[PDB]
């Protein structure tokens, strides 16, 4: 029967291809195997995420697998460059620890640590604008790992309230590295998001901190941001939405209006963010 292959990567948990409770001669993968399914985390284009322990350890970790069998060579490399994404990163505590991966029949399958809800889902389970006090948590932990993405030449081209998940007390790790590219390729991404001038296609580590500028304004204002339009326009002339910047503090609308500069050449980076006073430690 068909038998599971390791993707490999640098600074991988275990180098060995299978665990001991997994049987080959079984007509069962090597995910129904070695792993107890617990809950289905997200579902979607992506795929399947799913709360799992393992059959091995015990431990929690969450498993992403495709939907469907590679289509082909092109759809097989585009799928694993998330794998290559995750080793280029490295192991930091901001960002969401890839521990093994692997395919088996087509399918791509990704075991990371079990983290908390996603940014969006915690907003919505508020249903309100979250307290400024928890956002500068979230964005000094978010520019933490841009800060850490960034000194590598790699740009993450995906940030947004799905792709930031909650750690304990109250930290978070950014997440989904299947866009993230290596300066020196590119998908498409999220337009609510997308910093200005990657329609003139410039493509830099600068349209991280305008993708995280939006995330924040997203969730410390309760506002859905538009897909394109005069909406999506006027979130990239410089200032920022009077109706509902309202209720941010001053400090709080200064570092917005810097992440938001629609000029990438004029626009403050992760190191520079986090230098400042209201990011302290
Ligand atoms: C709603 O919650 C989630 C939605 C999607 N994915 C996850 C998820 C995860 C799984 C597999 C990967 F390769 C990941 N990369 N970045 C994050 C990844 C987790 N770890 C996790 O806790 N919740 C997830």
């Amino acid at each position: 029967a068909l038998q599971p292959r390791r993707v490999s990567f640098r600074g991988e948990a275990s180098e060995t291809l299978q665990s001991p409770g997994y049987d080959p001669s079984r007509p069962e993968s090597f995910f129904q195997q070695s792993f107890q399914r617990l809950s289905r985390l997200g579902h979607g284009s992506y795929g399947e995420v799913f709360k799992v322990r393992s059959k091995e350890d015990g431990r929690l970790y969450a498993v992403k697998r495709s939907m469907s069998p590679f289509r082909g060579p092109k759809d097989r490399a585009r799928k694993l460059a998330e794998v290559g994404s995750h080793e280029k990163v490295g192991q930091h505590p901001c960002c969401v620890r890839l521990e093994q991966a692997w395919e088996e029949g087509g399918i791509l399958y990704l075991q990371t640590e079990l983290c908390g809800p996603s940014l969006q889902q915690h907003c919505e389970a508020w249903g309100a604008s979250l307290p400024e006090a928890q956002v500068w948590g979230y964005l000094r932990d978010t520019l933490l790992a841009l800060a850490h993405l960034h000194s590598q030449g790699l740009v993450h081209l995906d940030v947004k309230p799905a792709n930031i998940f909650l750690g304990p007390r109250g930290r978070c790790k950014l997440g989904d590295f299947g866009l993230l590219v290596e300066l020196g390729e590119v998908q498409e991404g999220d337009p609510r998001y997308m910093a200005p001038e990657l329609l003139q296609g410039s493509y830099g580590t600068a349209a991280d901190v305008f993708s995280l500028g939006l995330t924040i304004l997203e969730v410390a204002c309760n506002m859905e941001l538009p897909h394109g339009g005069e909406g999506w326009q006027q979130l990239r002339q410089g200032y920022l939405p009077p109706e509902f910047t309202a209720g941010l503090s001053s400090e709080l609308r200064s570092v917005l209006v810097m992440m938001l500069e629609p000029d990438p050449k004029l626009r403050a980076t992760a190191e520079a963010l986090l230098a400042l006073p209201v990011l302290r430690q």
